[PDB]
């Protein structure tokens, strides 16, 4: 639960969004913000509504909160720029999944996909699903850098489908510096995923495993240390063996390669064959899912302003405002998860089965 001064942040964020929405509020008791000025009122509730998908939205605004610290102006500025960023690019990545790549015929996003140079593998230890990320297989020649981009972006979403229920809904990433050579450094794509993932997925990162470091590395340490934040950097663990390993995954997820029980395909990548997307295009059944969504969308809009404006926070009335608030929250993420067959195209993790939505 949150405390009073925290339900107060909460409310100050929802009420900024609801007057750029026209949802009628009043904030009073708990025109546009500066940050919102220069949004699309109806792009953008689309789009926010669009991008939960597993997640309830409280929580989906409180990784805003707390990555700006509970400071609310802050908050809101950061959610604004995020959401004139995003627009309909990533939702379009994840759900047109490595089949429209290959489909549009996306030459280095299909060298990255075919090199495996990242991939999801397992869960850590408290259910964080993990990254595995291998430089060794990285050269600057083999893609543009907006293709390098767009393949980071879709592996982060990915593992974005694989957040569990009750666990922490952030991302574990292991870099296997094994067989890391000059070769492979590219300080674009680091600058690229640090920046992006302060922007834009914020309170998203677990643990940062750099494995088997090797000698030059530890060069380009003293320059990419400079970039990082202090909280980003609190997240980074330097590990040299298996056994360092152990505290932070299982040995069912790691590699066999790595010391560990996995015995999946490293080097040889198998693309999704397409055989389990047939309700991709059931487009009367997608409509039908996506009214309900609009109709729990709009309730869920409803109450929250009925929540945010409601004096006092004994009341039994203020009981039933949040118990509804939390059961329509549920029933979202259970509307995502029938709608996610309809629009999303099977990821090579709902074939191999480590993926359920
Ligand atoms: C999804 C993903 C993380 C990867 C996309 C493909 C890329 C970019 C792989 C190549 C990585 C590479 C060329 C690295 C060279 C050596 C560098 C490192 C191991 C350090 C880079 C990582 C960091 C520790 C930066 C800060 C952390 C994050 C993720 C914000």
């Amino acid at each position: 639960q949150l405390t009073e001064d925290q339900e107060v942040v909460l409310k100050q964020i929802w009420t900024h969004l609801f007057h750029l929405w026209q949802v009628p509020v009043d904030g009073t008791h708990i025109k546009i913000h500066k940050a919102l000025a220069n949004l699309d009122p109806q792009t953008t509730k689309k789009q926010f509504w669009h991008d939960i998908k597993n997640e309830t939205p409280d929580a989906t605004i409180l990784k805003f909160i707390r990555a700006r610290k509970w400071n609310a102006d802050k908050t809101i500025a950061m959610l604004g720029h995020d959401l004139y960023w995003r627009k309909d690019t990533i939702n379009k990545i994840i759900n047109g999944g490595e089949r429209a790549v290959y489909e549009n015929n996306e030459t280095g996003v299909i060298k990255n996909l075919e090199l495996q140079k990242a991939t999801i593998q397992g869960y850590d230890n408290d259910m964080r699903p993990v990254i595995l990320v291998r430089p060794r297989l990285h050269h600057s020649s083999d893609q543009t850098e907006q293709e390098l981009e767009k393949f980071s972006l879709l592996v982060i979403e990915q593992s974005k489908l694989f957040f569990k229920e009750n666990y922490p809904a952030s991302t574990t990433i292991l870099f296997d510096l094994n067989g890391f050579s000059m070769s492979n450094m590219d300080y674009a794509p680091v600058k690229f995923l640090i920046t992006c993932f302060e922007a834009h997925y914020p309170e998203s990162l677990g643990h940062l495993l750099i494995h088997k470091a090797p000698w030059i590395f530890n060069p380009i340490w003293n320059i990419i240390k400079n970039w990082l934040d202090p909280v980003v950097a609190s997240k980074i663990v330097f590990t040299k063996n298996i056994d360092e390993l152990h505290k932070f995954i299982q040995p069912q997820y790691i590699p066999r390669y790595l010391g560990g029980e996995n015995d999946n395909d490293l080097d040889h990548y198998t693309p999704p064959d397409g055989s389990l997307d047939v309700h991709l295009k059931d487009t009367e059944t997608r409509a039908m899912i996506e009214k309900e969504r609009e109709e729990l969308v709009e309730q869920f809009l409803t109450v929250t302003a009925q929540w945010i404006e409601h004096q006092p926070l004994n009341d039994p009335a203020y009981i039933q405002l949040q118990e509804k608030r939390v059961q329509l929250s549920t029933a979202l993420c259970e509307n995502y998860s029938k709608l996610d067959p309809y629009i999303r195209s099977r990821s090579v993790y709902d074939y191999n089965g480590s993926l359920k939505v």
